[PDB]
RNA sequence: UGUACAUC
């Protein structure tokens, strides 16, 4: 079960070997440590016919080598190299597999590299993507899984994506809190067409506080913040508001209300920051809290960046008769040059 | 001083 081909090879005894040396050896090299990174570095400066010559032994093999830990290198080289025409005999040996293969380790990459390496317009892309259908969620939730779903959005003409956006609905809150729905959902944001993204957005937007607050969600947040239309980051804005000083002090949240500064307009970067800057709770003002905390304090220095004249004015002011008073804090210690800055 | 994203 071993060529001398093989030994000699991982024994280093052909310090020239050639890619055309592995003539009826290519699946048993291909599935050995050394022998897969042989024939990919090989395969990149082969000629055509050297090329054919090791398709025709990849091709008898192919799904073999599509789930295997070393040989699943060599198919996607190809998917990488291959002529147009060895590149559809490939997927086609994936179609009618794409569930089981997307689940798979290596399968997975396979299907990925397919995925970016033939147009959407082909019917074997085409009659892949929808295998999918009926197991939308079970691939979302999959290790493996998750990334062929957000390769076949980044890759695939969004229309015929519709089955994916179905089975989204009614879950795009709870799958936003999931360490893998979130990556799907925001490639959906990016990738999807108007139509699309609308029900999406309906749905994030009735559960803000709750994703704010979340380890995942907070992403999908920002994500609208930095990428969304005006009118999505004005709802989150107007969910943000009234809560500025509570969600500043949190972990996770505390990197939305960045966001929110950064990216809201004038008058609700201004309605935001003066909740705590012209705004009061108790003795001191919200600055005072803020300054201290070990998540608001990033919140303060952004606000301090991005406000209005009039509006940094009072911030330091505020700011002012704590600032001796305001080192023993191993997190406000760096609001120091801050004020050193535009004070 | 503060959070995610998988093979040789």
């Amino acid at each position: 079960g071993r060529s001398r081909l093989l030994e000699d090879f991982r024994n280093n005894r052909f310090p020239n070997l050639q890619l055309r040396d592995l003539i009826g050896h290519i699946v048993e090299f291909s599935q050995d440590q050394h022998g897969s990174r042989f024939i990919q570095q090989k395969l990149e400066r082969a000629t055509p016919a050297e090329r054919q010559m090791v398709f025709n032994e990849i091709l008898q093999a192919a799904y073999q080598l599509m789930t295997d830990v070393f040989g699943n290198y060599v198919i996607q080289k190809f998917f990488e190299f291959g002529s147009l025409d060895q590149k559809l005999a490939l997927a086609t040996r994936i179609r009618g597999h794409v569930l089981p293969l997307a689940l798979q380790m290596y399968g997975c990459r396979v299907i990925q590299k397919a995925l970016e390496s033939i147009s959407s317009d082909q019917q074997v892309i085409s009659e892949m993507v929808k295998e999918l259908d009926g197991h939308v969620l079970k691939c979302v939730k999959d290790q493996n899984g998750n990334h062929v779903v957000q390769k076949c959005i980044e890759c695939v003409q969004p229309q015929s994506l519709q089955f994916i956006i179905d089975a989204f609905k009614g879950q795009v809150f709870v799958l936003s809190t999931h360490p893998y729905g979130c990556r799907v959902i925001q490639r959906i944001l990016e990738h999807c067409t108007a139509e699309q993204t609308l029900p999406i957005l309906e749905e994030l937007h009735q559960h803000t506080e709750q994703l704010v607050q979340d380890q995942y969600g907070n992403y999908v947040i920002q994500h609208v913040l930095e990428h969304g239309r005006p009118e999505d980051k004005s709802k989150i804005v107007s969910e943000i508001r009234g809560k500025v000083l509570a969600l500043s002090q949190h972990k996770f949240a505390s990197n939305v209300v960045e966001k929110c500064v950064t990216h809201a307009s004038r008058a609700e970067r201004a309605l935001l920051i003066d909740e705590v800057c012209c705004q009061n709770d108790g003795p001191h003002s919200a600055l005072y809290t803020m300054m201290k905390d070990q998540y608001a304090n990033y919140v303060v220095q952004k606000m301090i960046d991005m406000a209005e004249p009039a509006q940094r004015k009072i911030i330091m002011h505020k700011i002012r008769p704590h600032i001796t008073t305001l080192r023993k804090y191993t997190y406000g210690k760096h609001i120091l040059a801050k004020l050193e800055k535009y004070y």
